[PDB]
């Protein structure tokens, strides 16, 4: 149950994943994902993330289903050695509470929901500050899942949508 342990056995499963294999889960997780976001119209500002390499993808039809629906994406800018903020794409910062949904990137999530970070800690100080009770979505393969003790400092998230 060490978070090593996992962290290992996750980067070494990412970096494996063929590219064939890789379109295959991503496509399945986007497809989950817009199934989430359809029946939920008071989201109309969403938190993303940059795809660093082997993490999950933010595919082309998603993207699609936010322009379609006039949902705004913004992207996490770091700030500091400890703090991030959200800007969109024109550089405009969004403020926690304009922000109704935010989808985490993650190294690994146990049972509990419990998210394993990039040790950084931006996240759990970030959420601190939601006032509006917004979705916090963890997105990630079903491999990603592990077994650990979650630290106060991680962060608890509302669901992790993965492959299955």
């Amino acid at each position: 149950m060490d978070k090593n342990a996992l962290r290992k056995q996750i980067l070494q499963k990412r970096m494996a994943l063929s590219t064939i294999e890789k379109s295959h889960l991503d496509q399945k997780i986007n497809q989950k994902l817009v199934a989430f976001l359809t029946p939920k119209p008071c989201i109309k500002t969403i938190a993303l993330y940059e795809p660093i390499k082997n993490e999950v993808t933010f595919v082309d039809f998603f993207f699609e289903f936010l322009k379609i629906n006039q949902i705004r994406a913004v992207y996490p800018k770091v700030i500091s050695d400890t703090e991030i903020i959200f800007i969109d794409q024109e550089t405009n910062t969004f403020e926690p509470n304009q922000i109704d949904c935010f989808l985490i990137p993650l190294v690994g999530f146990n049972k509990d929901n419990y998210r394993l970070g990039f040790g950084k800690g931006y996240y759990d100080r970030y959420l601190m500050q939601l006032t509006r009770q917004q979705p916090k979505i963890g997105i990630a393969y079903s491999f990603q899942k592990g077994d650990f003790l979650a630290d106060p400092w991680d962060v608890q998230l509302d669901l992790i949508i993965n492959d299955e």
